[PDB]
């Protein structure tokens, strides 16, 4: 008894990318593959828009019988995952590809990471080593984003956060403007607030959207993927001397891997085991990726 | 500002629906506490509102599984009502549970009242929680969500247990069976909140994960108040006569004295549940009906789409 449908990949392929879309994709097709994104990805965003064009049609239908003239808001999709699992990279497949159908042209990717506490405030209370983790998230701040979109606010500031400089970047901030969706991707989007007091008002970031996708991989292969981004950043981003984690240059390779492990083990695996992991099944669509990426079987909650 | 389209009762009336016969014969007993008027002006139009949104569920459904190439069948819709005790929640499902039946797209229409998975009076009292029924920890979560869970995954016959106000206990042995109608109304204090993390790293589902679409109906704490101490009242002149009734007891004290003891049952019981576990999540429901003090509904809320 299940109250999810279930596909293998074979069933999945039970629609064709254009030139628009490579374009849009570039960056990312080098890295999901065409394979990839042919066959899941592609599918995926078809199977999203006839939610969102479902919820389009409901909303016109609606607001005439309730004689309300207001426009609509944004669909929101979340999505969540562990570190390094791919959330990043499935919101910008996605991103592209939803934007392929004339229902639903203007798509943005909202992270909730650009509402962690800045470092400062994180080194104060203690918490740098638990970055990802709840307590290290401005959530009214989430909330208050979350509400604005989904209250039809034009033009709502989105903080934004630099892993190179490993921290909340003042003063910079996106422009989400009532798109037809919003990709709301983190680590904690399926969570619940923390409760000051029993009397205060609870909602949680899931009041604010309408679909959530879960991207999971055992624990072991997730490691293994933020190893290597870390390695693939020492390579690369982390030569610049204003990176945060320009000592890891001086490293060798060896020992900036000992101290991904490290890293992995006891922050970012912790989290999955405490806070990511647990809400999983709150997701109405579960990606499982296998050790090389490929999604190898689809969740979808029954309708 | 605000994520909810806001209607006073002329906005809502500015929505043909027209009560038929069958819905009359439908609303037998209920039609007399809520009125023809209320139910014709709001909960006739709310039913056709919520129409439109299992219907939506229904052609989104037949649409994706042909995309999808499944050959499983729907699923129920299920709409949550959550509220006070005594703030008509009881009455809300059963009026729009006649109500929704009358569209073909889903004449089957069932109601799960959360109380019959409290936990028996003789539990409760192992834990010395007889004084928190309706508070979180009085109920069978894990019994909830294997019923909601079983609904949601196409299980045919879920057996719902019975609770009786009459006894003040759930009727051991007595089920009633929900078998995937179309639309299944959940109704009880608890729907809206979060279950309890006995680790970090248990499994999390709340009842909202088995849901659609909620309703929350409000109301002012002393107007409820009063709704309680009146439905009390009233079966102390009725229902409490019984010599089996639960609280027949309380046919001994007099009509100002079982006042007085339902006010403080209210003031330390009910009310405490309404604002520590309740009135928190209120925000959380898709659409509130705020009812004025004489239950007619004067503001209704509902999320923008
Ligand atoms: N579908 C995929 N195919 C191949 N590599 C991927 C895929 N998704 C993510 N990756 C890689 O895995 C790592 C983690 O991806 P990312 O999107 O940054 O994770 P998150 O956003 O969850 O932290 C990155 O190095 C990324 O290049
Ligand atoms: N719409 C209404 N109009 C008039 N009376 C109502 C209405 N809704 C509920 N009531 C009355 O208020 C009291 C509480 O209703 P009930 O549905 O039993 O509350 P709940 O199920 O939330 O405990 C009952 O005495 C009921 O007759």
């Amino acid at each position: 008894i299940t109250p999810y449908l279930q596909f293998n990949r074979q069933q999945w392929g039970n629609l064709t990318l254009t030139e628009s879309d490579l374009d849009k994709l570039q960056g990312q097709i080098e890295i999901v593959s065409l394979k990839e994104v042919t066959e899941i990805y592609l599918p995926l965003s078809r199977l999203l828009s006839f939610y969102v064009t479902a919820r389009q049609t409901l909303q016109q239908a609606t607001y005439q019988f309730l004689g309300k003239p207001e426009p609509k808001v944004p669909y929101i999709i979340g999505i969540a995952g562990s570190v390094a699992v791919g959330k990043s990279t499935t919101s910008r497949v996605l991103k592209a590809l939803l934007s392929r159908w004339p229902d639903h042209p203007n798509v943005e990717v909202i992270t909730t990471d650009g509402f962690l506490y800045s470092n400062a405030k994180l080194e104060k209370q203690g918490l740098m080593k638990r970055k990802g983790f709840p307590e290290s998230y401005d959530m009214p701040s989430l909330l208050r984003v979350l509400n604005a979109i989904k209250s039809g606010q034009r033009n709502v500031r989105i903080p934004v956060y630099s892993h190179h400089y490993y921290d909340i970047v003042r003063g910079q901030y996106e422009i989400v403007d009532q798109p037809d969706i919003v990709i709301l991707e983190g680590l904690n989007i399926l969570q619940t607030g923390v409760r000051k007091t029993l009397q205060q008002l609870q909602v949680f970031v899931s009041d604010f959207f309408d679909f959530s996708l879960f991207v999971d991989a055992q624990a072991q292969v997730i490691q293994k993927w933020y190893i290597d981004r870390v390695l693939s950043f020492w390579r690369t981003t982390f030569k610049d001397p204003h990176s945060y984690f320009h000592y890891l240059t001086q490293m060798s390779e060896t020992e900036v891997a000992a101290f991904a492990k490290h890293v992995w083990n006891e922050i970012n695996k912790v989290n999955l085991m405490e806070n990511i992991l647990p809400y999983k099944n709150r997701a109405q669509l579960i990606l499982e990726k296998a050790a090389d990426h490929s999604i190898q079987k689809v969740y979808l909650r029954k309708i």
